[PDB]
């Protein structure tokens, strides 16, 4: 064959090649979420776009470093520090610290999420981007946990739609990661998703993250190819493009033959 015969039932994931200028780092959008609300998340279709439809808090832009980790304060008797929920303890104290005063259960104000002022305990997020794989292969997209509830998606028509990385929210709930906080309660560590790439075009990628109370938490990972790790800092994988509706050629429904 002069050429590759394709993916089985087109089931490639499709990219996009946008011909505008490249920003490095995602787009963050910040938007209303309840204090102590253990439902709304809950929902796939809130999770994939209702999300957008609650109050719009603001936006940073030019996000590398994507990984959430924000700890509640511990007012304590030498001041106020960020306590690791590893070190949280009783009713409550923080170890290194001794008993705080002030509630697990109240809103806290903060600059932790990517230097915005908001409040990381009953927040959501949207980060949207293109993932450009420097390799052509398996990549396997991981949360490490979830506190309290996320999803990845990456691909064209999955994450959003190729050169329309600023509409509002499609409908899909086909996640590469299914991070949702269980009604039930459960939910295990280490959640996993994978995508077949090709090189040097560039995937959709959309993360959607909540949190009702106090700490928060998605450590977000990707295996390479190679076998190699990329944890926290995604520089040289994410970039922004404004958008371009009218680039008639942006959207590549099929990698592998293109
Ligand atoms: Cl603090
Ligand atoms: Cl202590
Ligand atoms: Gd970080
Ligand atoms: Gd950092
Ligand atoms: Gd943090
Ligand atoms: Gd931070
Ligand atoms: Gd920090
Ligand atoms: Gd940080
Ligand atoms: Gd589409
Ligand atoms: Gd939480
Ligand atoms: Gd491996
Ligand atoms: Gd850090
Ligand atoms: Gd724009």
């Amino acid at each position: 064959g002069l050429v590759p015969r394709g993916s089985h039932m087109s089931g490639a994931t499709e990219a996009c090649l946008p011909a505008g200028q490249r920003k490095s780092g995602m787009n963050i959008n910040f938007y209303q979420y309840s204090l102590k609300d253990s439902s709304t998340y809950s929902n796939a279709a809130y999770m994939a776009y209702g999300y957008a439809s609650k109050t719009k808090l603001g936006s940073v832009g030019g996000q590398t470093d994507i990984s959430i980790d924000y700890n509640i304060p511990c007012v304590s008797s030498s001041g106020t520090f960020p306590c690791p929920q590893e070190d949280s303890y009783g009713n409550w104290g923080c170890k290194g610290m001794g008993a705080c005063s002030n509630s697990q259960g109240i809103a806290y104000w903060s600059t932790d999420l990517f230097g915005f002022y908001t409040t990381p305990t009953n927040v959501t997020l949207e980060m949207t981007g293109y993932f450009l794989p420097p390799q052509t292969g398996s990549y396997t997209f991981s949360f490490a946990t979830v506190d309290d509830s996320a999803i990845l998606s990456v691909g064209g028509s999955i994450a959003f739609e190729c050169c329309a990385q600023e509409q509002p929210p499609i409908t899909s709930t086909n996640f590469t990661i299914n991070g949702i906080k269980p009604w039930d309660g459960s939910l295990p560590d280490n959640i996993t998703g994978t995508v077949y790439m090709y090189a040097g075009y560039y995937y959709p990628l959309k993360v959607v993250y909540s949190n009702a109370v106090s700490w928060g938490t998605l450590p977000i990972s990707v295996e390479l190819p190679d076998g190699t790790t990329v944890s926290d800092n995604f520089e040289g994988y994410v970039y922004s493009f404004d958008d371009d509706l009218s680039q008639s050629n942006c959207t590549i429904p099929d990698p592998s033959i293109h």
